[PDB]
RNA sequence: GGAUUGAAACGCCAUGCUCAGGCUGGCGAGUGGGCGCCACUCUCCAA
């Protein structure tokens, strides 16, 4: 059940999805490191509407982002 | 029940492969070769 379907960005790309109750199954990059650069974070609405950046790099097919409600990430 | 750099967003309207052209002219299956050599219807039964 849903308040309304979701999307993959664009409303025209409906995505299915599934609860899970195991363990993360292998990935494809799980034995690779990449970078990929600085990307958006989130926005501050408070600040009118102000984004914010963090840099990204992919290891193991995971990613940790820092907490965007930090007040150290907002500077 | 606020906010997926999101919420809305046609590649669309229409146009002849057309007009026409001889597979033709002509060439001998033709020359010639024995079915031959020879062989008993024959032995006996009154009208």
């Amino acid at each position: 059940q849903s308040f309304q379907q979701p999307c993959l960005g664009c409303r025209e790309f409906p995505a299915s999805f599934e609860l899970l109750e195991g363990d993360v199954p292998l990935s494809c990059y799980a034995g690779e490191k990449r970078d990929l650069g600085y990307m958006l974070l989130d926005i501050d609405f408070e600040r009118d509407m102000t984004p914010l950046f963090f840099k990204a790099v992919m290891e193991d097919d995971v990613i940790t982002p820092p907490s965007r409600t930090s007040p150290e990430v907002r500077a």
